[PDB]
């Protein structure tokens, strides 16, 4: 159930937010901002993501005029956590 | 920690598999097959995914000659669960 609880969480947390129907039945990336603020991994401001989060906030706001998909939900939270190569900094 | 445990699981389960270093430090999609067989949501063979899983097995095998990224880890598990539009079948 390790990955099971992972996939469910990504979708169910999206369900919780107030754009699940009203927006595009999905949310603009500007709303994803507030989401990653908390439910990413609490904070994370001290490792490396501190750079990427800021760069994300730029791209998030600019690009996400259309919508943010669950594919990008993963993208943003994974890229702030990585953004270098891949698993080089973690495995 | 709802989404926190989600992101950690996606990466750490990948870490567990025997291609985390030996393959491309990532795994061919062919290995992702075995991964989704179990750690997707146990099984799921009766809702709608039963179609997509097969279509996935085709594409997975054909396209994943290079590698499978964590981005695609999400992609495949999310698409088998969806593949229609977006959250239409779930929210």
């Amino acid at each position: 159930s390790e990955l099971e609880k992972a996939m469910v969480a990504l979708i169910d947390v999206f369900h919780q937010y107030s754009g699940r129907e009203g927006d595009k039945h999905k949310l603009k990336k500007s709303e994803l901002k507030e989401l990653i603020n908390n439910e990413l991994s609490h904070f994370l401001e001290e490792i490396k993501e501190q750079e990427v989060v800021d760069k994300v906030m730029e791209t998030l706001d600019n690009d996400g005029d259309g919508e943010c998909d669950f594919q990008e939900f993963m993208a943003f939270v994974a890229m702030v956590t990585t953004a270098c190569h891949e698993f080089f900094e973690h495995e």
